[PDB]
């Protein structure tokens, strides 16, 4: 049930009546199918209803927007990848070293999507890495192994306040704020075992998704 051929979005369209009157922001909720192609896809440059990177024909990541009520409007982030493509692979002394990006919302600005550079190296089961601010090198949060499983991180904040949002966090280790996260490692269509690395998680302050590409 992958297929980067017909991604599931929402056309959120907006309510002309709600101009004068007491209804509902959004007037119709419709399903809309999108094909990815390689790399950044979205229909808008400063309104856009979704943004998906396709890091490979056997992976995308990125995110839709999508209204509980019709008024309010929030980013709903996903991934997914080819079933056949995914590596079960032992990776208990694996040796590897990931770049990327998360996408995140909070909040306080649940449709404003913030992003930030992410890194993350396997070193003989040791699992660390960083989450970093797009521009410059500010550490929003750490990355680390959990449960001694390859496939599972611990991501916490190492900030108060992240890009975009005035909820506070609690910072470190121990931070309620913190959350654990499933990755699934990814083999590229030109042969590559372990190339991209995806997940996502969510607490109730801010919630997000990782998609990461080996250094070759």
């Amino acid at each position: 049930s992958y297929n980067k051929d017909a991604v599931f979005t929402y056309e959120l369209i907006a309510n002309p009546d709600a101009d004068y009157s007491d209804q509902k922001l959004i007037l119709k909720k419709e399903i809309s199918y999108i094909k990815l192609n390689l790399g950044i896809n979205q229909d808008n440059k400063n309104a856009p209803s979704y943004i998906f990177n396709l890091l490979d024909d056997n992976v995308y990541y990125g995110f839709y927007r999508d209204t509980q009520d019709m008024n309010r409007i929030e980013n709903k982030y996903t991934y997914a990848f080819k079933k056949e493509a995914e590596n079960f692979d032992n990776l208990q002394k694996f040796n590897a070293t990931y770049e990327g990006q998360f996408w995140f919302s909070s909040i306080d600005t649940p449709n404003v999507p913030t992003v930030a550079r992410a890194f993350l190296t396997y070193n003989n089961g040791r699992v660390d890495g960083e989450i970093l601010a797009k521009h410059w090198n500010e550490k929003l949060f750490q990355i680390t192994g959990f449960d001694n499983n390859p496939r599972k991180v611990e991501i916490f904040p190492t900030v108060e306040y992240l890009p975009n949002s005035g909820t506070r966090l609690t910072k470190g280790a121990t931070s309620p704020h913190r959350f654990q996260m499933d990755l699934h490692f990814i083999n590229s269509t030109n042969g590559e075992k372990n190339k991209y690395l995806v997940g996502q998680g969510s607490t109730e302050q801010y919630w997000g998704v990782l998609g990461m590409a080996a250094a070759q």
